[PDB]
């Protein structure tokens, strides 16, 4: 469950949040096989609640109906369609599992829906599952009003109703069995593993219970006996009595830490700087490294919800944006995921975005294709960071470097630094309030190289800065502090 299963070399996935099958399928060809992706985290694949107030919000996608393949992304011959021209050129597929729970408690009965399933919450009958009231935790919880109410208690944490979610009672062979069923349709078509939601509120044993039904990965495309890639989403910021490595049986968990710290760090808040990051990993309190998801901002957090907090850095903040996702691309530290986002007239009153609500770009509901423009931007309100050069060439870097110790660690008492991957990549950032002109040690042999930040190597020439590395392998490098992306990064394929 610890390996994502990606083709030898590959080693990023990207969440292109609420994006469709078609434009996915489409992504994998023109893009993210080209270009070195590893894979893709989709959402959630199966019939959720049609949510119209609001209208539509992009969380109407974990309230979960039944599990028939049919959703605003696409039905279900659309999504086996996106899964295999995917695999077919090398680029996965990864499942965001809605398992924990079904819809809110406080949802109308009826057939608002994405397939028009029938289903009503307050008799807890899903019979397009089949799921009825004894299926449910209403009977284990304990609480008071049947949510939970209290953190530091693990039991309730994970028998009563997340923010009144009905909680699945994945205690019952039958209910393991229903989304085993609904996990193994899933890997048969060709998904290659699994993001578990809210794992924190699910007992270890109750997912492992799960996950020993499942199918092996399909074998046209992986090796025979793979398992699908797990990762489980666990917000453990310290002080709770449930542990992230509580779950390191089943699989990765998601480390948010990781983007929390490196976004204090990167904003300069609370004395952190750059220099701190010399030992950047488990030594900042993280998982182990081999089971860390890791990850500058996620779906909840780029918008206040979940966990991460102020410091969390999103597209709105670019400049020092691609700064973190950089470093966090060219460190070793993980697995990493790039987040794929869409614009949404935020709008802040008191310090709270009442629009973080709002899904993705849509007329009446039906959901914009994303476009392709000359630049290789996206329109229609899709970001595509992983589209952004500065990204994209950074999730090559670390397909490059892929392997290689860090080394060659610099830095200046405070926001300026740089390292080496073996002598396969070197980066430097500027994060001080003042230039950097420095000849640096690379470990690179000597050569010219294109810089892939704020340029790319086209047959023979770079676009942008050009870094000159000596015999010795030292390089100078020269980052204004007013430079537009204050950082360069040069590797093995980016030499002339
Ligand atoms: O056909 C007409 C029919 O309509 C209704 O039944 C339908 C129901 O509304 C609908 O949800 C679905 O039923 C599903 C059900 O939703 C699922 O939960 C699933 O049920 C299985 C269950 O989850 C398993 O745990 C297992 O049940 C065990 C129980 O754990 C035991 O307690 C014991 O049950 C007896 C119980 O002790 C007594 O208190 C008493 O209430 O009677 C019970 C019957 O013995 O033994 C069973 C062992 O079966 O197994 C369940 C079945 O696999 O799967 C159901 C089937 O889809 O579809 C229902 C049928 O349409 C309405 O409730 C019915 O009265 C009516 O006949
Ligand atoms: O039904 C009546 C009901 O109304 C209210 O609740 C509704 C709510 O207002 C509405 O927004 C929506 O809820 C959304 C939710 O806003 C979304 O954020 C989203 O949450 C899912 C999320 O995408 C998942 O990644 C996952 O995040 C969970 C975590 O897994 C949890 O561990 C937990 O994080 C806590 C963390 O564990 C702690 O360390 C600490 O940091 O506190 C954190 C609290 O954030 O919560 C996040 C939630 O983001 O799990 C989510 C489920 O997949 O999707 C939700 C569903 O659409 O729907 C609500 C119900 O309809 C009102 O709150 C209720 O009291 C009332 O009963
Ligand atoms: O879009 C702008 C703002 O909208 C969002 O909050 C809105 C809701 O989307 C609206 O629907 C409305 O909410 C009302 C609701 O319309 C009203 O029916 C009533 O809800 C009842 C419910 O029908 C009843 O069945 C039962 O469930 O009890 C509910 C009340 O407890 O009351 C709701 C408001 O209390 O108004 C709000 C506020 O504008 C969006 O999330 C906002 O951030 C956004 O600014
Ligand atoms: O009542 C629920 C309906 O659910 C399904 O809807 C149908 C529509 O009724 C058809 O009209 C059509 O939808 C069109 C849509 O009208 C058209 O504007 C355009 O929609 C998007 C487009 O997909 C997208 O690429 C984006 O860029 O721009 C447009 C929005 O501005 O194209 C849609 C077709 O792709 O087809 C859907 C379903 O395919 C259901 O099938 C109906 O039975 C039902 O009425
Ligand atoms: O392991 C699956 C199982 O976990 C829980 O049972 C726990 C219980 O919560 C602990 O407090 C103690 O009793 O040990 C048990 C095993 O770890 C859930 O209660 C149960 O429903 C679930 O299947
Ligand atoms: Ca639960
Ligand atoms: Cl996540």
């Amino acid at each position: 469950q610890y390996s994502p299963n990606t083709q030898q070399g590959r080693t990023s996935i990207v969440h292109l949040f609420e994006w469709r099958w078609v434009d996915i399928a489409l992504e994998c060809e023109r893009y993210l096989a080209p270009k070195g992706f590893g894979g893709v985290q989709v959402s959630p694949p199966n019939e959720n609640v049609a949510i119209y107030n609001p209208f539509r919000p992009w969380w109407e996608r974990y309230q979960p109906v039944s599990y028939k393949l049919c959703t605003r992304s696409g039905n279900e011959d659309e999504f086996r369609n996106m899964v295999t021209r995917c695999n077919n050129v090398g680029v996965r597929i990864y499942v965001d599992a809605v398992i924990n729970h079904m819809c809110g408690n406080a949802v109308s009965a009826g057939t608002s829906s994405t397939c028009g399933s029938y289903f009503n919450p307050g008799s807890r009958d899903f019979p397009a599952v089949p799921y009825s009231g004894w299926d449910f935790n209403d009977g284990k919880c304990k609480t008071g009003s049947g949510d939970i109410e209290n953190y530091n208690d693990a039991t309730q944490v994970r028998d009563c109703r997340l923010t009144g979610l009905l909680d699945l009672a994945l205690e019952k062979d039958y209910v393991r069995s229903k989304i085993a069923e609904y996990m193994n349709h899933l890997i048969d078509i060709g998904v290659a593993g699994f993001r578990l939601d809210a794992s924190k509120h699910m007992w270890p044993g109750d997912i492992k219970a799960i996950l020993d039904k499942l199918h092996n990965l399909n074998s046209n495309w992986f090796p025979a006996g793979s398992k699908p890639f797990i990762y489980q989403e666990v917000i453990d910021l310290g002080g709770e009595p449930i542990k992230s490595s509580d779950y390191f049986g089943n699989g990765r968990v998601t480390e948010f830490k990781y983007g929390a710290k490196l976004g204090t760090v990167i904003r300069k808040w609370n004395g952190e700087k750059m220099s701190y990051l010399k030992n950047w990993g488990e030594g900042w309190g993280f998982v182990p490294s081999d089971r860390a998801l890791v990850f500058v901002d996620n779906h909840n957090n780029q918008r206040g919800h979940g966990a991460g907090g102020a410091s969390i850095l999103t597209f709105w903040d670019a400049r020092l944006y691609k700064m973190a996702v950089g470093f966090m691309l060219a460190h070793p530290y993980g697995f990493t995921r790039v987040m794929s986002s869409y614009r949404w007239p935020r709008q802040f009153q008191n310090g709270n975005d009442v629009n973080d609500w709002v899904g993705p770009p849509n007329n009446n509901g039906v959901i914009k294709e994303v476009t392709i423009n000359p630049d290789t931007t996206c329109g229609n309100d899709w970001v595509c960071e992983h589209r952004w050069r500065q990204i994209r060439n950074m999730v090559i870097f670390r397909n490059v470097v892929d392997g290689q110790p860090f080394t060659n660690w610099y830095d200046n008492g405070s926001n300026q630094v740089a390292f080496g991957r073996g002598n396969r990549g070197f980066i430097v950032f500027n994060n001080d309030d003042w230039s950097f002109s420095l000849t640096l040690q690379t470990g690179l042999p000597a050569g010219t190289y294109c810089d892939v930040i704020s340029g790319d190597k086209i047959n023979g020439n770079c676009t942008g800065i050009k870094i000159y590395v000596s015999d010795d392998g030292k390089a100078h490098f020269s980052i204004s502090n007013s430079a537009e992306d204050p950082f360069i990064a040069i590797h093995a394929e980016s030499k002339l």
